[PDB]
């Protein structure tokens, strides 16, 4: 229930000239953070002009839990010589065999005041190898023209590694797409890659955020994306949830893995009214599931071995009246539990937001045991 963590007004960048950007328009969408090399990468997409890093970078071995080191200074990405080497991306994930998941979209998302430094391209699927230093590119897939559809709307991934303990490249990527309601699948043996939607993917009813006193709105699709246990063939469950929405879906990777094969998602089926959430996590460890919820300022949590899902049998890891927005969650290598707010959700004008405290918010709750005890996640 304790936390340690970080906390910014305002994602200042180490060894980059003061006024050279405006420190309000670094918005960071995602982190993931590498346990065994006390590393932390933050996600900060080029949406806004004058971004000097999309892939940035702290050391938190000095910092951690240490009184008076709450906002450390965003560094250029150590396997990156300029910047320029990814051009915009929106959520880091780091697999079994530690190496570092990012979608470049592409291209930028504003016009002039800097736009020609980095030029378009089509987006990739990109991957380093944290293992070796430093940092080397070890994937680089371009999406096939055919498959682009609208990359500004792409949300969580998840890596499925099906042999972690060989050369890790038998594996699958899931992209999520919240306009589309879209699940991008990657096939990194074949070289293959193919989109898929399904009713399921769609949002519900809008997901009402409060700002300012005021009540604003958006309805967003699949979001959201993460991987269970797997079988004795390497097969799991992938759960899944749209961000304007309650209720949470699971789909078989085998399912997945087939091109032009028949989906059969199971409802599981809700986490009861306004608790909308963007982000999902499943632990190993507990069997629980996290949400990083959208208006209840709040992290929540569902054993995935109660079943069916409905509200009492779901509880609450976390809360804060800051936690506004929360936009990521994963559960890292040594079993500690994250979770991010950034009070940006998918609204027009979103990112001139401003709070009376530090807008961006990272936590981690030392191990998931020590998040779920005494709670209806618990084992009993
Ligand atoms: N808080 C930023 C909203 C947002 C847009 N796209 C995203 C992708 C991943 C994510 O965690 C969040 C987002």
């Amino acid at each position: 229930a304790d936390t340690q963590g970080y906390k910014w007004k305002q994602l200042l960048y180490n060894n980059v000239t003061p006024g050279s950007y405006n420190p309000d328009n670094m918005i960071s969408t995602a982190f993931a953070y590498d346990a065994e090399g006390e590393k932390l990468f933050l996600a900060v997409p080029r949406k806004l002009p004058r971004v000097p890093y999309t892939l940035a970078e702290v050391d938190t071995k000095n910092s951690l839990g240490v009184k008076g080191k709450h906002s450390p200074l965003l560094n250029k990405f150590s396997g990156h010589k300029t910047g320029k080497e990814l051009t915009s991306i929106y959520q880091p994930v780091i697999d079994d065999c530690r190496r570092l998941w990012v979608v470049d979209i592409g291209s930028v998302e504003y016009r002039s005041r800097g736009a020609k430094d980095y030029p378009s391209h089509r987006p990739a699927i990109v991957a380093y190898d944290l293992k070796q230093p430093n940092y080397p590119e070890v994937v680089r897939y371009y999406f096939p023209t055919r498959l682009v559809e609208k990359p500004t709307y792409f949300g969580g991934f998840a890596v499925d590694v099906a042999n972690p303990k060989g050369d890790c490249s038998e594996t699958f990527v899931y992209i999520t797409n919240f306009l589309r309601g879209a699940l991008f699948i990657y096939d990194h043996k074949k070289q293959d890659s193919w989109n898929v939607t399904h009713p399921t993917f769609k949002a519900e009813r809008p997901t009402k955020f409060d700002y300012g006193g005021k009540e604003y709105e958006f309805k967003a699709g699949i979001f959201g994306i993460t991987l269970g246990d797997r079988d004795s063939e390497g097969n799991r469950p992938a759960y899944y949830l749209a961000g304007s929405a309650i209720k949470v879906y699971s789909v078989n990777t085998k399912e997945l893995k087939q091109k032009g094969g028949k989906l059969n998602p199971e409802l599981l089926g809700n986490r009861g009214k306004y608790n909308d959430a963007i982000a999902l996590a499943y632990d190993p460890k507990t069997k629980v599931i996290f949400f990083a919820e959208a208006n209840t300022k709040q992290v929540s949590c569902w054993n995935t071995q109660k079943m069916p899902l409905r509200m009492k049998n779901t509880d609450v890891v976390y809360t804060s009246s800051r936690f506004v927005f929360g936009t990521d969650i994963s559960v890292d290598s040594k079993g500690g539990l994250w979770f991010m707010s950034n009070g940006f959700p998918p609204i027009r004008k979103s990112e001139k937001f401003k709070y009376d405290f530090p807008r961006y918010r990272l936590m981690r709750i030392m191990d998931t045991q020590e998040a779920i005890a005494g709670t209806a996640c618990d084992m009993n």
